[PDB]
Parts: C-alpha cells; structure tokens; sequence
C-alpha cells in the first residue's frame, strides 16, 4: 500500500491516483471538490466553499465538465474534438485537480495553477491535452487546475442585481486560488510561490486576477498564452450584458406571457430551466454576425473590475511582479473558418475581393464602415489587391490582431513600463500531427500540447525533435515558475532570452532552432488598432 | 557669316548663333518673339501673337526674364541661385529659342519641347541646366523652349472676368507650341513628332495640356518629370483665387479706400502698379505657413480646365498617345528647410519628434486633427517613435508623397488603364557636385542637368561615369521623342525597360547601374494619399 496517495485537506481526507510517465511516476488528486455544487437556487450566485466531508473522497478521476456547448461543426475531426467535453456534463463541476512529484517533495516546490480558455462559453481541465504529467515529472513542481462555470452559468450578468451579479465563472477561480492557500502545502507546494498561467479565456482570466485587488494576493506571478482581459472579445458592458441576459431569458419563455420583468422575477425564471435549454440558445443572443465574440463573458461592473481593463492596466503599479506573454503565429486563422464568407477548412479557401472586405465586417464587427476602409488599407497589399492566399493571410492577420497580438502588445508594454518584469515570446512550431489545414499555420491554441509536454506521451506519433522541443519549453516555463526568469540560473552558455521593454520591445521565437531575438510584436500593425483606431471611432 | 544662322519665320528674319560642344557644333536661335509683350493694358491678358517685323532680329542671346521672386534665403549658395533669373526682369519677356543639329537637318526631325518648372511663381528658359546645346548634338534632335508668364503676371484670376482670367501663363505655353507648329520646320523641325517635357510646375503644365483640348493638337507624346497636374498645390478653386488676387491688391493699395470695388476697378488699379511692387507681396497671400504650396497657380476656371485634373484623368481617352513619367529619389527634402521647424541646410537636421509633428501640419497643410493623426500614423516608425534621423526621412516622405510621388504614380495608372502607353522612372543618382546637404540625398529638380547633358561641359567638374551616364538618359529621351519607346529600337544587348501598367506597375532605376526593373511607385504609402485620406476628409 502506498501511502504517498492519501492526503488530507482542511475539508477531509482525499485517494489519489498514481499516472505512469516515460521517465517516472506521478501522483495526481482528480475531482477535489471546492465549492457547494451551484445549482438550483444557487444558480447564477457566487461559490460558496465546499463543506467539510466525513470518510476518503474518492479523487482518482476528473469529475464532471460544466454546462457548455459542444462543437458540432466537424463531428469525428481532432480539431475541434479535442476542446470538446470528455466528461459528462453537470452544473455540479466546482472541482479541482492537483498534480505532485514522486515521491512528494519534502521541501516547498513552486505551484503552477492552470486556467483554461475557451471563449469563457466553453472548457475544461479534464482534456487530455492540460494532462500535467509530464510537466509535473520532468520538472518536478506542483501543478493546480480548476474547473470554473462558462456561458450563462458562470456570466450571465443583470448587473446591479442581488440573484445574477454576473463574473461568477471569475470568483469560481478566485476560490480555487484560496483553496491552493490554503492546502497546497499538504501535496508539498509552496503556497508562497504559485504562478497563473492560461490561454486564451484563460489568459485574459490571468489578466482579470492581475487587476482585481482581491485576486492579486493569491499569486506571485504570471503568465498570458494568446490572451489578454483587455481584449475586444474578453469583457463586455453593462448595458449590453443587461440584454444578451434578458435576450436568453424571452428565447427560453422567461418572464412568463403575462407577468413582470424585474431581475428577481427573471432569474427566478431562468433558474427553473433545465441547463441544456439555456445552453442551447446560447449564440443566438450575439448581436451580429462575427468571429472571436462570445455571448456571456465578464461584464465591467464595478465589483471584480473597479474599472474597464484598460482603464487599470494604464493606472496600475506593477512592481515586484514578473509577466511572461506570448501568442502563437497565425492567432486568427482558425477562426476564419466559423463566419467569414469563403473558408472552409477542408480547400485552400482561396478568397476573392469581395469575400475580403465581406470577412473584414465579420472580424471587425460593430465599427463604422470608415473603420472597415482604415482595416482595409492597412490590410491590402496595394500591389497584389487581389490576390487570393495574400488576402487569405491578411484577414488571418485581421482577426489575430485585432483579437490577440495588440490587446497582449499593449498589456505588455504597458506592464513592463510600469515596473513589472516581462518576457514576450512568439511560438512558430507548427505540431507534425496538427489536423488542421496547412493553411492555418500554427493556429489559436496549438502551443498547449508543447507546453505540458504531450510529446512525450508513447502512444502518439510526436517526432523526436518535437519531444526534445516540449522539454525545453517545460524548463521555460518551470524556470519562470521557480525563479520568475525562463533563462537557465546556472547557464551562460544557452541562447538568453531578455526581457520585454516598453521602448526595445524584444521577444525571442520559440521553435525546433535555438533561442533568436527579435524587435516588434507587430509594431506597425499594432499602432493601427491601439492608437488610430479608437481616435478614428471617438470622431465616428 | 553662315548661312545656317540666317533663318526666316513667319514673323521675318532671324540671325542665330554657333554654340560649341565637345562633340561639334550647334545652331541656336536665342530670344525668338513669339507674343506681343504683355505690359500696360495687357497685364493680366491672354497673349496675342507677335506681330510680322521688318529687318533681322538678333537670336544671339537669351532674353529677358519674367518678373518674379528671387530666393535670397542663401546669398552666394549654387543649390538655390542656379534656379534664380540670369538675365534681367521685364514684363517683356514672352520669347522662345530653339537649339538645332549642324549641319541643319535635310528630313524632318522630332522636336523636344521643354517647359521649365519652379512653382508657377519663378523659372526662365536662360538657365544655366536648361542649354540644349548637349542634347541637341549628342541625339541630332531639335529643342524648342519658351517664357511664360509666372506668378501674378502668370496666374492672378478674379474668375468670370474679362480683365484677369487666370491661366494666362499656360495660355503663353499654348501660343508657343501653335508657333512651333508653324514655324519649327524652317529649323528641320517635324511639326508632326513634337514632345512635350517639363519638370515639376512644367511637368504639371505638361499634364494640363493633356487634358485640354485646344492643346492636345499641339503636340503628340509627354514626359512629366517630378510633377502632375492633379497634385494638391498645381490648382486652385475659383473663391481661393479670387480671395488671393483681392487680398494682393490690398496689399499694394488697391481699391484707394474707399472707391471699391468690382473686377473691373480692381485689375485696373493692379494694372497701375510696379511689377516689382506686384512681386514684393506675392507670398504675403498664402491662406497658412506651409512648404510646397503657391500663390498664383492654375485656377479651375471652366475654360482652359472645362473640370478638375483629377475629373478629366479619370474621364479621358488617351489612346494612342506615349507618356513618360518619373520621379526623384527624395522629393521633399528639399521644401523641409524652407519652413519645417528644426530644419537646416547647414547642420544634420536631427529633428525631434515634436518637430516632426509640428512638421506635419506645415507639410500637409489645411487637414483636419484627425488627417494629421493618420499621417503620423502611417509615416512613424513604431519601433523607433523617437530617432531623429528617421523622423527627417519620414517628413521628406511625407511632403515628396503628398506633393509628387503619389499624385504621379495616380495619373501615371490611370493614362496607363485608359489607353496611353506609359513608362516610369526613379532617378536615384546623387551628382557629384550637388551643394546640398548629404541628408537631403537626390532632391527636387537635380535629374534636370543630366537629362540636358550638363556634364558633358568640358567647365564642370563631373566625374567620367557621370558623363557615360548623361548620355544613357539623352539616348533614354530623344528615343522617347523620336518613337515613343526609351528603348534602343534594335539593341537588345541593353537591359528592357518595360511599360508601367496599372496592374504590374513596373519601373525602372535611373543611375549608374545597368536598369533595374521595380514595381510599385510607393504602393503601400499612396493608397493612403489616393485612396483613404480622401475618404477621411468627407467624414469631417
Ligand atoms: O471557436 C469559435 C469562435 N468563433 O468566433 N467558435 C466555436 C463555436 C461555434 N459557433 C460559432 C458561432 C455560431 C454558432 C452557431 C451554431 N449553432 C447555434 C456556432
Ligand atoms: O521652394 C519653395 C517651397 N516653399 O514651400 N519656396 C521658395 C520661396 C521661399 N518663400 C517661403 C515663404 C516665405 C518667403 C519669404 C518672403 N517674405 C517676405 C519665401
């Protein structure tokens, strides 16, 4: 009997499970729960803490994914199967998963807290590619994830409102982070050294923490992969979450023909429903055809954001923290295939012209019609107008942009010239087994799978080059967890990686070749939407 | 006494001059009468033609030139007095010359016709770089060059009026190409090969006679050199004019308060006045501080423009006619030092960025807030927001784009896509004696003296490359004159310089090196001048 698999926690006692990797074992605690499942009249509220529990909870599988839609567009397609569900879904989801080396560090190791993306509608950390094994093994620190409410379930917002405050789905995070405080020391974790880290939805939910006072205690560091929370797509108004939530409400027959609308008789309402129906009209509340636009995501309310994010990351003092940020090559190729006329993953899709400036109004929706003509021109090889690939990169480009590169380049310039101490990096590899067209490049979120080192697992097709690649990422992000610099401490001998400035501005490329340093996390671009853009709408 | 120097015209006889180059002799007849001289009653006025004299009139030397500025901002400096007046100012200054082979030609030749820039405010035909000895001799082809009227003896308009039209200068080009076609064959001219070039305010006069009927009969292929029509400071409206012309007679005190009034008592009280006092206050009339804007420029007034340059290129048929287009390599360095704030002849001009924004507005004058954002957006390099070096090079690009490259490469596309046979050109060598400053690189107008042969003057202290190289460019043009192709008829040894089309946009690089084919006249930087910023400026 191996005694390294049980453990107690401040709730009660826990069973892990060990996981066999190439070089060693693990131990891993799946499905701690840490709030009070939030359902029936706790639907829409915040979490509460899980109450303490007699006998061994039973913690040796992932409990069950949150409510959310389930892409259907490719059924069978690895692409977009592996973001779906692997677990059956539940409103009773509030559970977290631990990884720990074996055998369980004696000494305080540093914590790496997981938080996936997903478009805030969608998600979890049972997937297969978050599997943090080979992180654990390899680098022999203390990995967290946590699964947080999505879609109307976790932001849902009638702001102002007692029953439905809205960013819900941001305090389930906020308590999976007290709970690491408070018990991650019992799996040999330093609770005084945990480092956020997530992509897409995820990242921005990094970003949210970094400026929401409450949040900013529970961690040490972090890092940002493809996101930022001052992204077009990351929160939204308070009038405008007012009518995607009433919106959600008439589609499912909420308020009843003949009675008030208050919040309270609404919500009331929306909490007799049973979850699949809310999650079924889940898109039809969007405003306008797009792509990267999600229904329910963290509304700017005054609580959990005393202000818009881009209002705090301008007014924030950032000392004594250190940032790593990044995105991937082609950020908004695969999104093109989801709205924007003339896509289609299984051709080159070649567009035309007029597809172009049709897809601009789709990647760039609610902007003047001058707007779109400013997206144009800085879009528009003026040599090749028409020139299908060039026009099918440019509003990759387009959606990438404006979606991920900028919002993370201002985040990063803004953190750095501030007082914290940021690293930028561009990931380049495209995976040898990515199922996605060639076209797409290294699209949305193909960074993960390196990053905790799926590679490494026997039973794929991983070349070896691409399993000594994922090992070097892990010591990256692993020396940024530890020592909050990705360089080698005991190694001038490695290509270095400097640090991001607001005026050098320097990121390294992060590929199968060594280290190289560049300049410009598209400079020329980025000063298009961050600087002239807005004044260009202000002037309308 | 030669008999080739006893020429008579329709008007009487004329005596001309041996002019000697290294390679032979040449035949010129300097000062030709081509009008009666506009003075008294005639200020102002369309030309007549020169009435039929009795006798020998002397051709031996140039003859007087137009009133109009002098630039004394650098007394003794070559690179602003070569362009100043070398003889003495007069109202009486409508004559022509024309240069021609010895021995005169025995078939009829093609005639180069030359139309020297400087604003519409300054220029004369006695020039120094304009001598057509060099490429008379050296391509045996007959070069004709006129006077016309400059200024507001040239383009003073209170439009509708009989006494002060306007566009009486490009009135005196047009009596000038109706004399060549009268009287060029007496020199072995063919009346039927006559091409116009002119460079900057000539190869705008150039362009309007494109574009107006009763001159297009005059001659049958152009060459516009650092200029076009349709730029931003060629023409201006009928109420701009107007308020120009009224606010020059108050100036020299016109009406005598309080008499006013209407056209008639204000041209006649301007008919009254020195021509020198005229001069004295021509630029105290410009609407705001600026570089590369005039006072007294072509008017749209219905008559010689029956529209806008911009409307006619757009709505023309220019089938069957040749056109050779060019530029220079740093169009606006040379308008910086004559107004941008931190700009000198005689030091780097390392400006500041606050100088370059301040630039900004002097360059682009009369925009919008927003329209000079847009401008700083596009011409910054976001990298380095700050370097001076790079701030120069980008407000030279800013006034050369705005002011030349792109209002050149817009009417060059559109001959092209409309039937004109067009070819294109960057000038990129650096003479070796230019006095300018290093940093201004090729400016506006230093391509002149090698398309004339300048160095081949045994007096000039040009290098022996640069003498080779002035007789590739007189071989360029004169094969342009005579069969409206630069290319060598039969060499093929030579490398091709192919058409420029709206599509491929292909050009070549003129200087020491073998041609060099390009495409795109500064494609990405004039969509936004042709393109957006037009666009911008309806949305106010
Ligand atoms: O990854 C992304 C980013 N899009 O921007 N989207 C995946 C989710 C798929 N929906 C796209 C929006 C339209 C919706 C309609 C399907 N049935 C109702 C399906
Ligand atoms: O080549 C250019 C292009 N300028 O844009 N200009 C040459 C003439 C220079 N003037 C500048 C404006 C000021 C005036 C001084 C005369 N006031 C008394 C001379």
């Amino acid at each position: 009997e191996d005694a390294e698999l049980l453990v107690t926690v401040r709730g009660g006692r826990l069973r892990g499970i060990r996981l066999k990797t190439p070089g060693g074992p693990v131990s891993a605690f799946l499905g701690i729960p840490f709030a009070e499942p939030p359902m029936g009249p706790r639907r829409f509220l915040p979490p509460e803490p899980k109450q303490p529990w007699s006998g061994v909870v039973d913690a040796t599988t992932f409990q069950s994914v949150c409510y959310q839609y389930v892409d259907t567009l490719y059924p069978g397609f690895e692409g977009t199967e592996m973001w779906n569900p692997n677990r059956e879904l539940s409103e009773d989801c509030l559970y977290l998963n631990v990884w720990t080396p074996y055998p369980r560090p004696t000494s305080p190791t540093p914590v790496l807290v997981w938080i996936y993306g997903g478009g805030f509608y969608s998600g979890a950390s049972s997937l297969d590619v978050y599997d943090g094994r080979f992180l654990v093994q390899a680098e022999r620190t203390v990995l967290v994830s946590m699964n947080y409410r999505v879609g109307a379930f976790g932001f849902l917002a009638l702001p102002g409102s007692r029953e439905a405050p809205g960013n819900v789905g941001l305090l389930d995070q906020r308590l999976a982070l007290q709970w690491v405080q408070e018990n991650v020391a019992a799996f040999g974790g330093d609770p005084t050294s945990v480092t956020l880290f997530g992509e897409s939805a995820g990242a921005a939910s990094v970003g949210m923490h970094l400026l929401s006072p409450p949040s900013r205690g529970l961690f040490h560091r972090a890092v940002l992969q493809s996101g930022a929370p001052n992204g077009p797509w990351a929160t939204v108004g308070m009038g405008e979450a007012r009518r995607r939530a009433t919106q959600l409400a008439h589609l499912v027959g909420c308020p009843p023909g003949g009675t008030g609308g208050n919040d309270t008789e609404l919500v009331a309402c929306l909490r007799t429903r049973p979850a699949q129906v809310l999650v079924n009209h889940e898109w039809h509340v969007l405003p306008q055809e797009s792509v990267f636009r999600f229904s329910f995501v963290p509304v700017v309310d005054g609580d959990f954001l005393s202000d818009t994010p881009e209002a705090l990351i301008n007014a924030g003092d950032f000392h004594g923290l250190q940032v790593l940020v990044g995105v991937v090559k082609d950020e908004g190729s695969y999104f093109l295939v989801y709205g924007a006329p003339g896509f289609s993953k299984d051709n080159e899709s070649l567009i035309s012209r007029a597809e172009f400036l049709a897809g601009v109004r789709v990647g760039v929706p609610q902007v003047s019609d001058l707007a779109a003509e400013a997206v144009v021109l800085h879009y528009t090889d003026w040599l090749h107008p028409e020139d299908p690939a060039r026009l099918r990169e440019a509003l990759s480009d387009v959606v990438g942009d404006h979606n991920v590169v900028c919002p993370v380049a201002q985040l990063a310039g803004r953190l750095a010239a501030q007082g914290a101490r940021v690293y930028a990096y561009v990931f380049e590899h495209r995976a040898s087994t990515l199922s996605w067209p060639l076209w797409m490049g290294v699209p949305h979120g193909y960074e993960i799978e390196f990053i905790f080192g799926i590679p490494l697992d026997p039973s794929r097709n991983y070349t070896a080059e691409e399993k000594i690649f994922a090992q070097r990422l892990m010591r990256y992000w692993a020396n940024f967890a530890r020592t909050g610099d990705p360089n080698e401490p005991r190694d001038p001998k490695a290509p270095q990686w400097p640090p991001y400035t607001a005026g050098a501005q320097q990121y390294v490329s992060l590929d199968l070749r060594p280290l190289e340093v560049r300049r410009g996390l598209r400079a020329q671009a980025c000063a298009f939407w961050n600087r002239f853009l807005p004044k260009l709408l202000s002037a309308t």
